[PDB]
This record gives structure tokens, sequence and C-alpha cells, in this order.
């Protein structure tokens, strides 16, 4: 995309020398901000071939205020495989705090149901927002939320949203979480009966590993090609009804994936 | 400033017809991020004459972890009248929140000393945040955060901070939250040992109300004057330890103030 393909070169021009974890080299900038109009097409990036699946599962699995991989075994879907232990618990990750923020007091707040009940009930409201960073809560999850915080929006008859990410791997992590997130918008929209608007997409820390470079320098040859159509068979009674088999993807011709080695 | 006069612009030529709560219309944009290099000078709007002294009372009333008005009262400070109960209680909003959230377990964690630990021992982190999004005590405080998210940044000796703002008043309010967090940048940056780098500003429903048209009319008629010098006359042994007196703000000219009046 061609957004996408401009904060890559933005990062290669002007991202400092930064180092991760013990680790890895980095190049990065921070403060950046996207917009993706949903009306004109799903944004995946064609630059570089993308798998849908895993992403689609993963979302359906937040949903449910899932927090154990069991759900995620069952579809083959692997991706969380390094963060799990033994038992296959994340600890109170994403899809717990969707669902179940527990407050000081024993209740357990469903943060997504509170945003359709804003939607549909209050629809101007400037407090429509789900968060995921619960302070109290992040010394025994896996993982600190990436994508910690998004806001919905709407005006004339559109649904819009917006990201915040306090840390973003440019080449291998965020193609997937625009996709993840721009899917969960037309989903929230079928269900309040709105059309869907913009995705805005806000980083902090946003960078690119200095062993992608080969990668990165790949896929700025490559010529943006026409985004996809996201269309979903089945409107489902509710946002917690939806199913991997709802969902497809119309016109999607990307360029050959790359891979994107990890150090360990 | 050119940034927020561009923004105040923006506003005017592309903000749709939204409503506000039960009451007055505002063009409103959703999403927006503006960067201000604190080295460049200190963001306090030239356009319109801003009176800082409750903006550094409001900071320091913040980080002492207090709700109750009373601090404000000793010097005179009442923009929070307008919230407070009989007793002068706003319910847990941004100082306890910042200083004291509350865990499901009976603790109550000091996100302003975690965020200063990671500044000295941790720098590079992607995890420097402090959040006043407590779900599950938004039922309890006297209005939702605005200012809801900030993250830290820490590139070549320079720290650098990013707020989320879930809404904001271009007119009345932003240049007030712009203010007040380029100070608290400064006063972190002191006790760090490290320069000041970039703020960026990130808001997501960005409103002008109908009957401040006027006024913002007339302040884009105006032309921007040079950025005034911030001063911090002591080091305090402790970001807890500042004095509305060790602050002062030099070269400001600006150019009358402009009232905006608010409906009821
Ligand atoms: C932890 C490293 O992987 C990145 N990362 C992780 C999860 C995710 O959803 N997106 C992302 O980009 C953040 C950082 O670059
Ligand atoms: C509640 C109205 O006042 C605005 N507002 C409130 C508090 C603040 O720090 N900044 C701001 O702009 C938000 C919305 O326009």
């Amino acid at each position: 995309m061609k957004q996408y393909l401009e904060l890559m070169q933005k990062v290669l021009d002007e991202g400092t020398q930064k180092n991760d974890r013990t680790g890895t080299g980095t190049l990065s900038i921070f403060g950046h901000q996207m917009r993706f109009n949903l009306q004109d097409g799903f944004p995946l990036v064609t630059t570089k071939r993308c798998h849908l699946r895993s992403i689609i599962h993963e979302l359906l699995w937040f949903l449910q205020g899932d927090t154990n991989i069991a759900y995620l075994h069952e579809n083959n879907v692997t991706i969380w495989d390094e963060w799990a232990d033994e038992n296959g618990d994340l600890g109170p990750v994403y899809g717990k705090q969707w669902r179940a923020w527990p407050t000081p007091d024993g209740r357990h707040i469903d943060q997504i149901t509170t945003v359709l009940n804003q939607l549909k009930n209050d629809p101007d409201s400037r407090r429509i927002i789900v968060s995921a960073w619960n302070v109290g809560e992040l010394d025994k999850m896996a993982l600190a939320p990436c994508h910690a915080f998004f806001q919905f929006y709407v005006a004339d008859g559109k649904l819009s949203c917006q990201l915040y990410q306090r840390s973003c791997d440019v080449f291998l992590g965020l193609p997937f979480n625009i996709a993840s997130y721009a899917l969960l918008v037309h989903m929230m929209a079928q269900q309040c009966d709105l059309e869907v608007g913009d995705f805005v997409w806000t980083g902090g820390d946003t960078h690119l590993y200095s062993n992608h470079m080969d990668q990165t320098h790949l896929q700025l040859s490559r010529e943006p090609r026409p985004l996809p159509k996201l269309i979903i068979k089945r409107k489902p009674e509710s946002i917690f009804d939806y199913r991997f088999e709802d969902f497809e993807i119309e016109g999607y011709d990307p360029h050959p994936g790359i891979k994107a080695p990890v150090a360990i």
C-alpha cells in the first residue's frame, strides 16, 4: 500500500539507530499516523503476500474473551505459541481485557458490549473507547499489549476507528495489525447498521529491524496492486457469533511473500 | 502556532457537523497529529494570550495525586469548580490514576515513579506509558479523562512524548493541553538528565464549537509570533518537589486574548 511503503521509506531515511531488548538493532521513528478509507478497499498489503486466515482466527478468539491457545490450536493457528506457557495460557492479555476488564470491587467489564451499546444508543459520544492497557494486570500478561487502545467515531452514517499502537515492527507485524483492525470495523459496522469509514493507525515507537533491510529494499521495488474487497457472507445475530467461513477477500493479487527472520 | 492555526483551518474546511451532549453544534474531524520540537521553543500559542499560571498549578496538583479542589483553591485556581462536588471532590480523575492506579488485589500503582524508573534504567523501552483510562473507575469520575494516555520515548539523549487525546476543543482547550504536557516533558527530562525532544499530539474527535466561529476567524487573521523560552530556575530533588515559582516563560509576546463563551 502507498501509505505503508511511504512509512517504510520514512523509517529508512529518518529512523535513529535504537536497540531492542538485549538484542537486535532497529531503525526507529516515534509518532506516525496513516489513514485508510475503508470504502476504497480492504487494506491488505499487496507488495507481499499476506495470509489472512490466522488474522481472522486470532480476532474471533479475542472476541470470545479467550486467553488460552487451545482454540487457535484446533485450527492450527500457531502465532501465539512462542508466548504461551505449558498449559497454553497467555495471562490476562487482549481477549480478557476486551471482554472482562477486572474492577477493584469484583466486577468484570465487557468493553466490547459497552462500545456496541454506545454506537447504537449514543453514536455522537467522544468516549467510545476500548483499552487493553490494564496497568494492574501487566505483570501477569505474557507480553504487554502492543495495540493498546482504540477509539470509535460516528459521523454521517459512517463508522471510523483510531488505533494507538505503542510499538510496531513495520515489516513483519504492521500488515497484520492493519487487516485485523480493519476487519473489526467492518464487523462492528455491520452490527450497528452503519457504513465503513476510516481506519486511522497511530503508532508510537515505529521500527524496522536491521536484519530485515534486504527485504524492505526488495518490497520498496514493488508497485502496489489494487486493493481487495472484503465480503461478509452472513449477518450474525451478534458480534460474538461470527465464524471463519463468513469472510471472503475478493480481488487480491499480491506480489510474492517475503520472509523475515528473527533473532532469538 | 503554525501547526495549531493549520489545524484550526483544517476543522473549518473539513469538519462535519456533529453535535455535542444534548447541546451545541460542532465542526469535527477524527484523527489528527502534530509535532512540536521542544528545542525550538515552548509551544504556547502566541495568536491569543494564554495564561499559564493555572496550567502550572493544575500540573503540580496532578503530580501530588490530588483529586480534591482545595490546593487549587488556595492558589485561586478555579478551572475545576464546574466539576467538583460539595466537598471539592472530583472522583478518581487524573491525579489519582497517575499516582495510585488501584489494582483488583488491593495495590495502588504509581505510574509516574514507574515511568522515571524506566527512563533511567531502561530508556530503550517501548512500554514507557502512563494511562488515566481506568475502565473500572470511569463511573465514579466527575468526567472521563480527555488526555487519556501518553507514552515517553528516548533516542539520542532526547526525551520525546506522545499524548493521545480522545476529545479536543481546538479553541478553548487545546492551547492549554499542549503547554501542560510540554511542561511535563521538561520536568521529566530535567530529572533524568536528558535533553528535550518532541511533543507529539494525537487527537481523536477534534472539534470547534459553532459559537466560536467569529473568534476562530479572528485568530486565523493573526500572524504567529516567535515562540517563548521556558526556564526552570531550580532542579528539585524529585518530580514531586517542584513549586510554582520554579518556572519562568521568557520572550512571550502574544496578540490579545480572545474570549470564548460556552453554552450551559
Ligand atoms: C515486540 C515487537 O513486535 C512488534 N509487534 C508485536 C505485536 C503486534 O501486534 N504488532 C507488532 O508490530 C512490536 C515490536 O516491534
Ligand atoms: C469536553 C469538551 O472540552 C474539551 N477538553 C476538555 C478537557 C481538556 O483537557 N481539553 C479539551 O479540549 C473536550 C471536549 O471538547
